């Protein structure tokens, strides 16, 4: 685990530390439990449906996240005040065993969709790879390190990932969908990948607009039937794939691909207006 954090400060178990005292990143093991969110204008995003997620991980794998929901959002808020920032990424990592409890909570580098990426979608590549404990974002699961030097010689925004048995899974940090040449809609399934939270956002859209979405295995060799992807996470939204290794594709110009690109954005807003209006009325009668 590297030290990662960026910004002037993180959290380190209910202590505000400095970024110049990164030491802590070094006791971190991989079966540490962790989440990404993002912060728009102070508000962690689907704050309810990380947590939810953090603490159903732990619950099921044998551990305890910790710390409770008023205090990671103390965390959170911190975080926003001593970083006087109140957009980016933050990350939580969870760690227990027998006293020894590390919980950390700090910003990471956010991505930047370019001009190029946002008309024609963005550059993917494959890579050859499983995770362990696929069901549960741990740092043994991520991708991230392995598939750095690739991504870069490549210009490619995500690493999908490919099995044994040549299905592509998911990206590093990102779930990935299929329209087919047939029109249906292709996921990887459940039990193959993360239960991304953007993930069921797409499926729940997907669903309420009317395409039912097939949880499907998808070969190397699949790639000729395909006419659009996207990818979906926390650090990437829906984005339009252009391109998967070598294969082109037209995502961007698919009319239903972006009618959930906007779905989801619509979500967000009407998330963050729930909530910041909430603040306020709350500011009102003070």
């Amino acid at each position: 685990m590297k030290r990662e954090a960026i910004h002037n400060f993180f959290v380190a178990n209910q202590i505000i530390k400095s970024t110049a005292d990164m030491a802590i990143f070094d006791k971190v093991p991989a079966t540490a439990i962790y989440e990404v969110m993002q912060v728009r204008q102070g508000i962690p995003l689907f704050f309810e449906a990380h947590l939810e997620r953090f603490v159903m991980s732990a619950s099921l794998v044998g551990t305890r996240i910790p710390k409770k929901e008023a205090e990671i959002l103390h965390n959170i808020a911190d975080l926003v005040e001593k970083n006087k920032c109140d957009h980016g990424n933050v990350k939580l990592v969870s760690a227990l065993m027998n006293e020894k409890e590390i919980f950390l909570a700090y910003f990471i580098p956010a991505e930047f969709l370019d001009s190029k990426a946002r008309l024609e979608g963005v550059h993917t590549i494959l890579f050859s790879g499983e995770r362990i404990c696929p069901n549960i974002k741990t740092i043994k699961g991520s991708f991230r390190e392995q598939v750095k030097a690739v991504r870069e010689s490549s210009n490619a925004y995500e690493a999908l990932l490919v099995n044994e048995s040549g299905h592509i899974t998911e990206g590093s940090r990102s779930n990935v969908f299929f329209m087919g040449k047939d029109n249906k809609l292709y996921t990887s399934p459940a039990g193959s990948v993360l239960k991304g939270v953007t993930r069921t956002h797409v499926m729940q859209i997907c669903s309420r607009l009317g395409l039912e979405v097939l949880e499907k295995t998808v070969h190397t060799r699949n790639l000729a039937d395909i006419q659009g992807a996207f990818i979906t996470g926390t650090t990437v939204d829906v984005t339009p794939v252009r391109s998967i290794g070598n294969t082109q594709l037209d995502s961007p110009n698919i009319p239903l691909i972006r009618k959930i690109v906007a779905e989801y954005e619509k979500k967000i807003a009407g998330y963050v207006s729930k909530r910041l209006k909430r603040a306020r009325k709350v500011y009102v009668n003070d």
